[PDB]
């Protein structure tokens, strides 16, 4: 009737929750593993067989040779970066990837100048207002602005008449040089490279809408959708303007792939045992102290895309319940629980107080979020190493209580618990 | 159940102007909440009840129901001057206390006057540079969504907070646009004065939309209707780019526009016009540049209600419909303007597309390919009869019923309503 329903993995915080780990796991027997929104500003690390892979644009299931990796229409692609990412992983064993990667011809293109303007605008905001967004400078925002302006160019444009394309590229090139006179654009060189890219990508392009429709209404197939960024980075629902420029929430799956809501099955909310965010913006449970350094250090909290040190803090339920209100999580994945193995006590934010009084819901004005005072509940730590745990019973009593604590306050079941970096580290609960 | 009640959605399945105002109004009669989830004030939905004819652009067409709350979601871009100007025109038509039943989400973005000016300027520029433009409605929708993506745009909540800080932000956003167009004239001070006034006037209507909708869907049972603006082929992602609007007017936009997950989406109705209309330059496979096209244009009153520009007309095109279904997953359809076909001896219908020589099983994303497609038509006999008074499926002659089935069968979606007139009573429910 409605066909197959896709399985979705979404970030429930400010990203870096370990989505690639849940996806790689769910990907072992998936037919299609796809990318939604965003671009290579996203950065995941997959650990399979004591082997580490850094992915940005490639769906994590690219490691599965029996599965087809798909990039949807909502994604913005930077060609030089795409192949750069792929080749970087070939050196690690990634083979025959081009033969199992499909790209929707409606995806927009991130050009080199889009990346430069991104940095330029950032430097501008940091020199004029003394405070910028903390973008990854990958040109994601500028690319989505062009998309909204309908001046941007897409995969299908690239594979179409090159003369027409070139003409459009040039027009788009000058426009950015108008609002940004100090922007340098080697138009001839970029076009030359792009023409080379056109042929390397031609065989991998397909009409995306038709591709997915056919996979969902033909014989049963397991389709997995990898979310990028996270709920609180969502352009609409995040801590605007300190967010990414795409919808990282469930709605983004429908708009990024061309599938209706009835073709969405399980939606997993990836929740890191503690909270982090890299970039500018309000962070209520942020711990800028000894505890903060400990989480950061033990969690190897560094952006894989930029390398910047991530800000760390306690789990925050306010943002998790908000994320759930928008995403409607069917189940949760609690990752990096082992990072807390050495804490005698573990605090978790349960509500935000403003001038001494609890606010009823997550605020739209991120500034108010800067003045709130977090109400914490202090749970007992387990002070034991859980990295070797492979089943629920291997977890000490207090670690188990922590898991249940989240499960009970969310009203959503925890299906996986991460105690390591390897695919085996995950603990399936049901 | 724990999931909550589900919302009903009405979407355009072609290139707009399908007759959505009528379907929305009909479904609103007993709706607790009627809302807009995406787009700006260029909906142009038409409602005809009790002799009166209402036009809505930014306001939900259910604003007419004094028993329901009209809601503007977070995915919407709002031009305050246009909003109240739209409300007043209708007010003088009998609409009253609308401000008392209009709720606005505090995360919705603001379309500023300079955003509108830039739309026009870029259009004039592009016009006399590439020979042709995008053909926007010049309501600043594109530039506003452009600002949203850049994260330099301002929102309702920003307008209601410290005005001084708001002012500081506005000025920066204002100057930024003056760089793109050093021809852009902006009375910064005046525009801020008018905005200060709009803020105090809109203040009592604003609320946190995410929470408001959540509560509406999880408390005592309520029926929420979602009014889609524009249409599938105008969708920023799935439409005939670049001749599209800058929002997701497809079903997903409902989730991203109101902040509700897929389990809260129920019936999704696709408004299908009995024939096809397109506005502006661009590929139109079934276009009829002849007497038949003239006939459709005249009988369907297909023309810019304001600018007066005539709309391009052609036969029904099942290729765009199936494509719109693949994206939207319609649960039922509203087949509109069947009456316009009352006089034809026969009706053609595009059933498939043929390229260089073989049929293409998909709707092309590129304008050049879509411009090259060969259309295979199916000729159906007309009913040659006035169906204006029809009110039961049994009132429609054989060839009309046959035409309704054709659409149903070829799209794979059942037809729930058949429209034969502008008025609310000019409908036929089939189930
Ligand atoms: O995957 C990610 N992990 C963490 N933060 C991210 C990720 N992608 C984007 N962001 C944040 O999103 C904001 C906007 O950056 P942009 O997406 O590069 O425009 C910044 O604060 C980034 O740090
Ligand atoms: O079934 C119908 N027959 C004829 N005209 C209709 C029908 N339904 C709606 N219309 C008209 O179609 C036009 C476009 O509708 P809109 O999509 O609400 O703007 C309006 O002028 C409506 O009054
Ligand atoms: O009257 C109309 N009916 C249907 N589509 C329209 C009309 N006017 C403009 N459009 C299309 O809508 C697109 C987006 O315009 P915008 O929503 O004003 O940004 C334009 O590029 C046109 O292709
Ligand atoms: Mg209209």
């Amino acid at each position: 009737a409605t066909g197959s329903r896709v399985t979705v993995v979404l970030g429930a915080q400010w990203g870096d929750e370990g989505k690639g780990k849940v996806v790689d796991l769910l990907a072992t027997d998936a037919d299609i593993v796809s990318r939604c929104q965003g671009g290579n500003n996203a950065g995941h690390t997959v650990v399979v067989d004591g082997k580490e892979y850094d992915f940005h644009l490639l769906p994590s299931g690219i490691i599965n040779t029996k599965a087809v990796s798909f990039i949807g229409n909502g994604v913005v692609i930077h060609l030089p970066g795409l192949f750069e990412e792929a080749e970087k992983n070939e050196k690690k064993g990634l083979k025959d990837w081009e033969k199992r990667l499909i790209i929707s011809d409606r995806a927009h293109l991130v050009f080199d100048f889009h990346q430069a303007v991104d940095g330029l605008q950032e430097v501008q905001r940091q020199a004029q207002e003394g405070k910028n967004i903390g973008t990854t400078k990958k040109g994601i925002g500028p690319t989505y602005s062009s998309k909204a302006a309908r001046t941007g160019l897409r995969i299908c444009d690239l594979l179409s008449d090159f003369d027409e394309f070139s003409a459009r590229f040039k027009n788009l090139a000058h426009q950015h040089q108008s609002m940004f006179p100090t922007l340098e654009i080697d138009v001839e060189g970029q076009l030359k490279r792009l023409k080379g890219f056109a042929e390397r990508i031609r065989p991998m392009v397909r009409d995306g809408v038709y591709f997915m429709y056919e996979a969902l209404h033909g014989p049963p197939k397991k389709v997995l959708v990898e979310g990028a960024n996270a709920a609180l980075l969502d352009i609409d629902f995040g801590t605007y303007p300190f967010v990414t420029s795409s919808n990282c929430t469930v709605g983004g799956v429908c708009t990024g792939l061309g599938i209706p809501p009835q073709n969405i099955g399980d939606v997993y909310g990836v929740v890191k045992a503690y909270t982090t965010r890299v970039g500018i913006g309000a962070f209520p449970t942020e711990q800028i102290n000894e505890i903060g350094d400990l989480l950061q250090n033990r969690g190897h909290e560094w952006g894989v895309t930029t390398g910047r040190k991530r800000r760390c803090g306690w789990l925050d339920l306010m943002i998790l319940r908000y994320a759930h209100m928008v995403n409607g999580f069917t189940a949760l994945a609690l990752t990096k629980l082992d990072i807390l193995d050495v804490l005698s006590e573990i605090k978790v934010g349960i509500s935000y107080k403003l001038n001494g009084k609890r606010i009823p819901y997550f605020p739209a004005n991120q500034e108010i979020l800067q003045k709130v005072e977090v109400e914490y509940e202090t749970l007992p730590g387990w002070k034991a190493d859980t990295t070797g745990a492979r089943k629920w019973e291997d977890l000490p009593p207090q670690a188990q209580s922590y898991v249940r604590f989240v499960e009970n306050h969310m009203g959503v079941a925890v299906k996986w618990v991460g105690v390591g970096k390897s695919r085996e580290s995950m603990i399936q609960l049901f």
